[PDB]
């Protein structure tokens, strides 16, 4: 990042300078069958898995709550070492207003529908189960309320497209434009109709109360198009899930368009590209992700790139050239995590899928051009009285100024971390604290590494902050971070408790 | 753009802000099977395609065929000029495929090129210099002309690639090979760092390769397709190319129509403050009028927001040195030379129009006639209309510019 | 201008790297009786003056008169040559609502001494008009009782005596030394905390503005502005004969300054220090300086830096090196003109004080940080319609892209020179223009050499625009700007008249 | 520092926003007949001087070492009370390989056009007059030719050499003027051999070392090894002083960057530099030197004829007002008066003066351009103090903060500070009273002397040195209780150095 220009820049970007040992990037994991085994799990982990996401459209509450003890029981199997241990988090990604089509009749497995061909839809639920190339039922009780002649109806990742003809009371007779061969359950997109489903629906609502009872660390919450949805979801969470991060997923037109209330109701948001990509034109998805991903690393919360950024791994054992680019480019625009989906869920090479992005996101983190970036967020930052954001800014410049192996930090809720993270130091921040429930939630930022400290509460506020900042010296060497002969920056609070961090120093590494 | 950091013009990326209609970024299209028939091709062409890519990989007389299918299609059009929209014509090398820097057969296919007149070669597994050298002394005299582009596929020619730039007149970026010859998460530095200094140097750089892979079966893309294609605009890759996609592919015209589209919104996006102060930072002070007339015209483009840089070129020269500066606006270059208006396509933003005019006796009446031409092309097209400001470039130099209204 | 930062531009300023023969910033001389002589005028134009400045707070019509005869007979001395001919302009400068004190006693010594604390009264009675002394003091100002308060403070000569009024009375005020010192006759007096009701133009200056346009002037330094309305009376006065004389509105008291914004109103501004350090503290002028000069950069129109810049070389032959520097530093500001006034008006030195004042001039120009002040002005100026300003940018860049020996601009009213100069090319900017009071307008731009064609106009315009560019090409080589086979941007138009030039051609030097 | 781009903030300046009270720029004063007095003294350091200079040009030990004593008696009249005690700072002004001519006869007018012997008998030494000038310089005739140009009296005078001969030139007079005793002669383009450190030199070198001065202003530094010589005779004795090159020939400008890397600070010595070379190139070489300077985070001062008139009136030239300006603009640590306060009529208006100019410039400086800069330029560290220092500053920005607590022994961890330029002033706590009055040097160091005695237990110390400055800003008004402020200290007892920086409210 010593270049004077962003071109210099990238003329002098070398595949053959190594980066460093620790990646910044948080990868999070879609558990499904491919990847739900305790065994697999431990590898997953091994391989660079922090959170695991679980997708309520699908599977019952046992199943979750099983796939959920398993993943706590791959990474409880680490704790006998908390200078190794990886804190693993828990999401729940909720099933939100989803239209899905009926069963293929058992005639059939699939039916092909050509171009061209008349299709009727229709709302009996005496053909949801016998779906065929005549007639498709779903489940979207009001589809006739919201569509109209001419409409597009748009079935399966968006791959089948249908022209509505005519639209009557019970049905709908629709032309194929581009078709496909049609299967079961598959998922129907609307774009420019007014979708009148609700955004938490009572299934949302008994997921949400069942991710507190799980004790889950963060919601990703879909199809939000408005700050009131937030606060839905926020509500059903009450007073005992307070403590969950609510991450609102953009997935249509509207969310985009009202961003900003979003953001501000949020905790965090995911750039949902899959069902984005299918209620906006495909060509306008990067737009909407380089403006997201710009405005949380503006407003200092976490932004999650999300959907098929490794797709053709679900198949093969090595991803596109597209696919290795794209996830570069979301580390690049600044994401805080990138996210795996059918690759970890379903596919044949999980593992493979986890270590990919895990060497991608390390090569992109060095090619990140520091200089311009420190200077702009510092430059779109405000000025203010907290002791902990001066805090913050001056440890990450003298990071830069004596190229730190590490930023230690000592934090109980994790803001301390996140307020350094907000600011993007090259180097890794390892947030020491004794609250594993932050340990977990530290993963949603941007180059925090959390490692959970279990030794007894020191009478002596001084000797406590010294251990801790000790076990963050025996982790930065046991993993590589750093040498003895190394520069490290230190924060530290001034009396214990949240909200009280003041104090910076930089120290050689003993 | 306009916002004063790269930061806050992220912020104010705007899905529902339609773009202006000119695509600056041209599309290589690989023909095969599936894309080689002539009726095909004419809808190819109505797409936007710009380069038939031919891969010399795998007889002279079914690429002949191909070749004359492009002819066939493109001249269906030149009923018209104002309409008519060149197509060039690429040969790419096998070159070591399982060595010889150039081949026996690639020899062979080299010499078919020239006598086929076509207008570029891509070169596999360009290494080091003296291997283009050896390329271009078997183009030799009569395919002087023919432009050579390397493909770098290699470890070495990306750890030799200044020498390789140097001694070409554009790289592509090779990466099916160049990702299983180094780790494939390496590819994206090489991309970018190779795309600089092509940027750097105003040499025209090719992204290629796996760009819509999913299309080759399927009629949408993924999203990480329609990411790779955008950031490769926004790197400042000159063309984004097709391959199987157009070849053997289920959806050619499909995968030629995404590739538009997603190219005219990525160039919508780029931080044009930025990038105009930097090429201008780090380009030389020159003695050559023509480019500092080049600059001079790009300058005067972003302050009254031209509808277009019009710029009459025969060897395509002025026009190039106008199109390493990066304007938003269209290059509207107007030539006689049918090959240097096939060749255009290598460089960003220009879109060449053929004069097929007789010359006038008297020069003046030549540059103007040969001017209306493009101002009419431009109305026809929709890049500009009456009363809107364009710039116009004319001349051993194109050394004056003009401010002038549309009529 | 090739240092990546403005720090490391400055670490390479080098004073054995000589500079170009061009100096672009215009000399404005006062003409007194040191320097009204046609001979002292002659060596005056060869030294670097390029305006003549006329006080008008002294001297009668007929003097004047004199005054301007001369300055033109110098002037014309030069025409037989128009390759080396150089314009010259002349400038009336109001009196305005000046206050003064009469004459000092005969019977005492010329000047009389004011002690700290002593008493001095102060007096309309006009049987003291010609006997101030240390005791009693007249003025002209006979509104004066009016808007004075107890308290306040009254500054005479240069500020440099101080009074604190004590008791108001009838015809005359009562005060006490403040600041003493010498006292002489007819000295400026400053009431910086009063509402001054003197008329902004007064009958007398009425008077001097339609002398100055029976006198063809071609310019007026309008004293003591304080508001847009001040500068709407003068262009009043001046009428539909005068529409074409530039106003050059003297800031120099704090109203002014608060106004500046709509004062700017005007063809151009002056920084007159003298009165203005006096009306506000004086620690505080510099920041009215660089103000002024920036808004006036930003808006395209000139700026003089005025007074006291050498005022040492009144007396000795050298300046001091605080004076080196304020010339240097008004360049660097980025002030179109530099002015002399008692140093060309009345001293020992006038001829040595203009040569100094093009030697430093000449010698800031080249430290200029070119790449910074490209940029801003660019950044900071207005998307236009406009083919006459997109075509003076678009020159700009070009010359900066090959260092060309100039910029030749063929112009009739300025305005085309003007726009080219706006943006501050290193280059010069060589004027070609057949009206005569275009050619000495052109001085108050930075950069513009303005060349007086003498020319019989061409039947055909392809023909008459490759004449005045021929005259340019041998005014430059002539005065050392360029030689054959360098390059130079060439601006014409398309269309006899103003407000057509639209072509830019780089072009070798024959 | 909040527009976009410098031209921006130009047209932001504003003449109504008053300036911050504590003012950065550190006020050189040369004492002398007018200054010399314990009355006018006092008057003179809470009018605003931080550092006493004495010129060893003229003077004898003994006057000098008077005037010493008057400085420390004017500055110790404030010691009583150490929250509002400021350290006044000695510096010594070499006199160097001055020319000077002879006695007069008393002054003798000369006009232009006539003849000028001039004479290296020393018989004539006494009778100088319009006929025959004395001067010291014993090689004169080597080292000038037959056209050479001889300036006198700071330049107003100037001869041209026609003929040469042993003990003698024959010169006509260029500009005259009215001549005098012991004036001063330059001979620029002339390789003067004469010796960097001198006999009388040594001497007045090693007096400086025992009356305890801070910084020597070494005349008419030309290269390292002049500064090594200075170092040399300071010895072991006096190591912790600060040698200040003083650039004054073409020689040092050419040759700057080793002397800059030899001494402690420089200082742009624009009297004889503008006769040494052109006078419309001094700028050039006052830019260049305060900017390497800047960029090496070594003192620079701007000095003569800052305010020249003044020595005669009571108010400035607007020459001399926009001079004083943009010294600090350019980056001066230090501006300078001579005359101004040693000999003239009005030596507290000057300090007073460039106390007001230095406040409103230092609120006129573009930070936010600065501050980048200077972190480009300067280089990565492994130094734990330089990371702490550049990061407080960062912070100081972040929290707009009333000040930086800096506890310092050396002075070092506060001069690191310095370096970044930060906006809010450094407290610099300090119980080494040298140390204390060397921190004048280095802009932003507002230094205090610690006296109560050292607490055993270190957190304790500190805590009590802390709480020093604490009161010292709240007294000074610069911060006032709920205050944010930067507090730089020690980790670790014993450890050496400065890497811990704590952002705190004023109690
Ligand atoms: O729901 C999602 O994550 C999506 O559509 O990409
Ligand atoms: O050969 C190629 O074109 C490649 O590997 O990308
Ligand atoms: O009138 C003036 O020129 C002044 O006051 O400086
Ligand atoms: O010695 C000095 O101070 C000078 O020459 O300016
Ligand atoms: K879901
Ligand atoms: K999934
Ligand atoms: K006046
Ligand atoms: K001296
Ligand atoms: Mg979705
Ligand atoms: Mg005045
Ligand atoms: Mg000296």
């Amino acid at each position: 990042a010593m270049a004077d220009t962003f071109l210099e820049h990238m003329c002098r970007l070398d595949i053959d300078d190594p980066p460093i040992t620790a990646r910044n990037t948080g990868i999070i994991c879609t558990i499904g069958p491919a990847s739900r085994s305790v065994e697999t799990l431990k590898e997953m982990i091994k391989s660079g898995m922090n959170v695991a996401r679980l997708n309520f459209s699908h599977g019952t509450h046992e199943y979750h709550a099983e796939t959920i003890k398993n993943v706590r029981t791959a990474t409880e199997s680490f704790a006998s070492d908390p200078i190794l241990y990886r804190p693993v988090a828990v999401a729940l990604d909720t099933k939100g207003p989803e239209i899905r089509t009926g069963l293929i009749k058992g005639s059939g497995a699939e039916v092909e529908l050509k171009k061209g061909a008349t299709l009727k839809i229709t709302l009996d639920n005496a053909y949801m189960e016998k779906c065929d190339e005549n007639i498709l039922w779903l489940d979207y009780k009001n589809i006739c309320k919201v569509v109209e002649v001419g409409s597009k109806i748009y079935v399966d990742d968006g791959l089948i497209s249908l022209q509505v003809k005519q639209k009557g009371a019970d049905f709908l007779v629709t032309e194929v434009e581009n078709g496909g061969s049609l299967g079961s359950k598959k998922g129907v997109n609307l774009p420019g109709a007014a979708v009148d489903l609700p955004a938490v629906s009572e299934k949302d609502i008994q997921d949400l109360k069942f991710g507190v009872e799980q004790d889950v660390d963060m919601v990703f919450a879909s199809f939000i198009r408005k700050a009131s949805d937030v606060h839905e979801v926020r509500k059903v969470l009450g007073e005992k899930g307070k403590n969950i991060k609510i991450i609102s997923k953009i997935e249509n037109h509207e969310g985009v368009r009202r961003f900003d209330e979003i953001l501000e109701a949020s905790d965090g948001i995911m750039v949902a590209r899959g069902d984005l990509g299918i209620e906006i034109p495909a060509e306008k998805v990067f737009l909407a992700q380089k403006m997201m991903i710009g405005r949380c690393n503006r407003a200092g919360k976490p932004v999650i790139c999300a959907t098929q950024m490794l797709e053709s791994m679900i198949k093969k054992p090595r991803p596109t050239r597209a696919e290795g680019s794209d996830v570069a480019n979301a580390v690049l625009d600044g994401a805080d995590c990138i996210m795996l989906s059918g690759e970890t869920a379903k596919g044949d090479y999980p593992l493979e899928a986890v270590r990919m992005q895990h060497l991608i996101a390390r090569e992109a983190e060095a090619a990140i051009y520091h200089l311009q970036l420190f200077e702009e967020l510092r430059r779109l930052a405000p000025i203010t009285s907290d002791p902990t954001e001066a805090t913050a800014v001056g440890a990450v410049e003298a990071s830069f100024k004596c190229c730190s192996g590490a930023i230690i930090v000592l934090t109980k809720s994790g803001r301390s971390a996140h307020q350094v993270a907000r600011y993007r130091p090259r180097a890794p921040i390892i947030a020491v604290t004794r609250n594993p429930q932050t340990a977990r939630q530290a993963h949603l930022y941007r180059g925090i590494f959390p490692v959970l400290c279990k030794d007894p509460v020191q009478e002596a506020w001084a000797e406590d902050v010294d251990l801790r900042v000790n076990f963050a010296m025996n982790v930065g060497k046991a993993r590589g971070f750093f040498k003895k002969g190394d520069v490290v920056i230190v924060l530290t609070g001034w009396r214990p408790g949240s909200g009280f961090t003041n104090t910076m120093r930089v120290v050689p590494v003993p």
